């Protein structure tokens, strides 16, 4: 006998034709929701492609395999993303779909959403852990596919938004957001119009945890803003000694000059952070450095009455 096979075929065709009620009557009368045609296409594939959200939901509640792949390796999530069905994308992810499934060519759902500039879908995929730098067997990334189809400006908008959010998270000290943004593709070395990078902000506002994360992820420890200030300049001014150390342990230049000629020692002796001076001195800070006014860090320590600092600098 072959009643089960007969029901499966009728279900596939009812789904292929967008006959929601016919699909659900067949299901109610025993049709196998995990049936598949010659190409491995299942009913869930067809509902995800056609955008029939109600059918996607009931199929999943009836045990449809959310990650079923056809002969080319497409899952329902691949189709939902390629054909621009945001709600279905969200439902499949809620039901355990592999966000980073690969087809035979190695393309992920994020590849396909990026290709058409479906920004809302791109962002949900990244929120669920989509591999932002994934490459297919030919080395093409989601950004590459967007550019090839004239949608690069939409990917640049994504990156601009991630850049804004990373700077905000680094300035406000939100460790968890920083990590999730970096993993979603945020450029750790992005800078605003005045050359301030996330590391500048974290070091200035005293967010040690984020300084370590940014450096581990490749932030330039000696990046200079518009005024020539490195993160060590700002940390020395604000008085964050643990950050001063970390920056030095990661290769910060102790004698970096801003535009006025100030080294971190100029700024620390001025600010009155004695131990910072001692750490800088221990790390080879040049006590003889003169700024644009010909003044040394010793000259600045006097002008602030930090005789303890002006005494150790003498030694």
């Amino acid at each position: 006998h072959h009643h089960g096979s007969d029901l499966g075929k009728k279900l596939l065709e009812a789904a292929r034709a967008g006959q929601d009620d016919e699909v659900r009557i067949l299901m109610a009368n025993g049709a196998d929701v995990n049936a598949a045609d010659n190409t491995g296409t299942t009913p869930l594939h067809l509902a995800a492609y056609s955008g029939h959200l109600e059918i996607v939901e009931v199929l999943l509640k009836h045990g449809a395999d959310v990650d079923a792949s056809d002969v080319f390796g497409y899952t329902p999530l691949h189709l939902a993303a390629y054909w621009g069905h945001l709600e279905i994308v969200e439902v499949l992810l809620k039901n355990g779909a592999d966000v980073n499934a690969m087809d035979s060519d190695g393309m992920t759902p994020l590849h396909l959403a990026a290709k058409w500039g479906y920004l809302e879908i791109v962002e949900v995929l990244l929120k669920h852990g989509a591999d932002v730098s994934a490459q297919d067997k030919f080395g093409k990334t989601p950004r590459d596919l967007a550019r090839d189809n004239g949608n690069e400006w939409i990917w640049k908008l994504l990156l601009d938004a991630l850049k804004y959010l990373l700077l905000e998270a680094a300035r406000e000290g939100h460790r968890d957001r920083v990590e999730k943004l970096i993993k979603a593709g945020a450029d750790v070395n992005a800078a605003d119009d005045v050359g301030v990078t996330p590391l500048h902000l974290a070091a200035q506002r005293g967010h040690l945890e984020i300084v370590e994360v940014l450096l581990k992820c490749g932030a330039d420890v000696n990046a200079a803003d518009l005024w020539g200030q490195t993160p060590l300049h700002l940390a020395a001014t604000a008085g964050h000694l643990e950050i001063v150390e970390v920056l030095l342990k990661n290769g910060a230049d102790v004698n970096a000059r801003d535009n006025i000629g100030h080294t971190p020692l100029h700024l620390a002796a001025w600010a009155g952070h004695l131990e910072i001076v001692e750490v800088l001195l221990k790390h080879g800070a040049d006590v003889n450095a003169q700024d644009k006014f010909g003044k040394t860090p010793f000259d600045l320590a006097i002008d602030n009455g930090n005789e303890d600092i002006a005494e150790v600098l003498q030694k």
